[PDB]
């Protein structure tokens, strides 16, 4: 998840 959001933003 953590890298996922970092992805999105
Ligand atoms: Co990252």
């Amino acid at each position: 998840l953590a890298e996922a959001l970092h992805q999105a933003l």
